[PDB]
DNA sequence: TTAGGATCCTTCAA
DNA sequence: TCTGCCTTTTTTGA
DNA sequence: AAAAGGCAGA
DNA sequence: AGGATCCTAA
């Protein structure tokens, strides 16, 4: 678990207020034992032309990568351990999206327990529509009602 | 006046900007203007008006320049000289994809006085404006340095 | 089964 | 003439 | 985001 | 920005 400088983590707060993304997903799938997964990501995007700042992302970071889409490429952050100790760093300074940061960390120390228990899982489906909630969120499909059809 | 702000405020600020700001340099055709063409120069910072609250916390903190709502979003809009160029000054360091546009706004400023002097020197300053539009994202502009070349009177 | 990655779309919020 | 505000539009870059 | 414009008082 | 869906090593 690296520690992040101060100074950094105050202008990155504000970079990713701006144009950063805090993302969590419920996405179906038959093999898992509720028949969903949970899915959390931390996303920053950026036009192509500045990649560059993306790639120093990674650098500065330690851990993630970029992908390109051709017109904009995003700086992406997926792995729970990683992704846990970067947003506890974080969160203090994020204004925006600091509610989405702590639910996060509060879904990702729920992870083991939560595929121990329908009514776990369900709960922490919970706060993901919560994140949701929060995000300006317009495609979203699969909720934590979706689920519910655990009712079976 | 001459407001003096806080490091950790422009930490924070200047990533915002990097990512949801805009610092914009226009040339403003107007027959009633010296040169026939007016310069502006605007700190902008937009975002969707259920968080304007945001926007309005930024005119307390910079103690200057007001928020505006059009369509669904809003904006926080400095544009008085005198203050803009303070803030940028100390705003400037922090930047780290938009600190060029924020030092060719200085620059611009610290020239106004002899701009309305001399013709040419309106016009170099004019070419400073291309180069912020250059490093900007560009996509609707009109009025350019070479607008302003006649002029040829 | 599980976790992370790859690839792409949708609709704005800049 | 000047300068602080206002008010809308275009096209993405998120 | 990043322009385009307009009005009015000093 | 904020999702969606497919894939495959572990
Ligand atoms: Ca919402
Ligand atoms: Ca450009
Ligand atoms: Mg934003
Ligand atoms: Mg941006
Ligand atoms: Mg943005």
């Amino acid at each position: 678990n690296t520690k992040y400088n101060k100074e950094f983590l105050l202008y990155l707060a504000g970079f990713v207020d701006g144009d950063g993304s805090i993302i969590a997903q419920i996405e179906p799938n038959q093999s898992y034992k509720f028949k969903h997964r949970l899915k959390l990501t931390f996303k920053v995007t950026q036009k192509t032309q500045r990649r560059w700042f993306l790639d120093k992302l990674v650098d500065e970071i330690g851990v993630g990568y970029v992908s390109d889409s051709g017109s904009v490429s995003n700086y992406i952050l997926s792995e729970i351990k990683p992704l846990h100790n970067f947003l506890t760093q974080l969160q203090p300074f994020l204004k925006l999206k600091q509610k989405q940061a702590n639910l996060v960390l509060k879904i990702i120390e729920q992870l083991p327990s939560a595929k121990e228990s329908p009514d776990k899982f369900l709960e922490v489906c919970t706060w993901v529509d919560q994140i949701a909630a929060l995000n300006d969120s317009k495609t979203r499909k699969t909720t934590s009602e979706t689920v519910r059809a655990v009712l079976d």
